[PDB]
RNA sequence: GUGAGCGGCAUCCAAGUUACGCAUCAGAUUCGAGACGCGAGUAUUUCCCGCGCGGG
C-alpha cells in the first residue's frame, strides 16, 4: 500500500551472505523477536513471521511472496 | 524463526658469541710600588648675584 526503500548502515562489518538476503527475512525475524518478548520461547515461531507490514504477490500456480526485495550489497 | 542457528589460531622457541679511543704536542714571550696636597701675600671697598642680611 506503499512503496519504500530501507537503508541500513552499518556500525561493524557483517558476513557477506552466501545467498540472498530477503528484507521479509529479517522483518519476520524481527517479529518473532517481538513475539518472543511478549510471550516468551516457547512460541511456535512460524505462527507470528507472516505476520509482517508488507502485502503479497500471488502467482497464477498460488505460488505467493512478499513484496520485499533482497538487500542490495555496495 | 536475518542460508539463520553452533564453533579459542592455539600450543612450543636465548639475538648470542668475539673486539684497547689509541698514538704525537713548552702556557710561552714583555714591562719600577713609586710617585702625588699649599706657610704663594694688606686693611676695608668696585662693578653686582639673590630681594636689613646670605655672596665674585
Amino acid at each position: 500500500m506503499d512503496f519504500l526503500k530501507v537503508t541500513i548502515n552499518l556500525g561493524s562489518p557483517m558476513v557477506e551472505p552466501g545467498d540472498l538476503f530477503h528484507l521479509d527475512a529479517l522483518l519476520g525475524a524481527l517479529r518473532v523477536s517481538e513475539v518472543r518478548a511478549e510471550l516468551g520461547d516457547g512460541i511456535n515461531p512460524r505462527d507470528h513471521h507472516y505476520d509482517l507490514p508488507l502485502e503479497q504477490y500471488r502467482s497464477r500456480s498460488g505460488q505467493w511472496v512478499f513484496k520485499a526485495s533482497a538487500f542490495h550489497i555496495n
